[PDB]
């Protein structure tokens, strides 16, 4: 019932997301002024090193938090493919599917962790 455990563990998703090939177009933010349909149609650029500085300045403070960054990745990569035609849209549909796969642990065991200190 370790409240705190979800940091390392997002620490070492990540690690294996950035060893991804997949991970590629995600792992920095995008340059507006080379990608403009990205900078008119994005309201919130993310990305996952913005995802892990914020994780490690302490600004996250539950994995729920992590996880609305980085399906806000996702979501921002689906509003950018008009078409599945495009090897952005197959990497973050696998790299997406990865994700949750891994995630759903880390926050069944910080939600129980939750009830247990409240309970
Ligand atoms: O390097 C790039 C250019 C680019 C455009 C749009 C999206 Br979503 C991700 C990326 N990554």
């Amino acid at each position: 019932y370790d409240i705190q455990a979800w940091k390392k563990q997002c620490e070492e998703l990540l690690n294996l997301i950035f060893q991804c090939e997949d991970s590629e177009p995600f792992r920095q933010p995008v340059d507006l002024l080379e990608y403009p349909d990205y900078r008119d149609i994005i309201d919130t650029p993310m990305d996952f090193a913005t995802v892990r500085e914020t994780l490690e300045a302490g600004n996250y403070e539950s994995p729920m938090e992590l996880c609305k960054d980085v399906r806000l990745i996702f979501s921002n990569s689906k509003a950018y493919t008009p078409s599945k035609r495009s090897r952005i849209y197959s990497m973050s549909l696998r790299l997406s599917a990865f994700f949750e796969e891994h995630i759903s642990s880390v926050l069944s065991d910080y939600k129980s962790a939750l009830r247990f200190h409240k309970r």
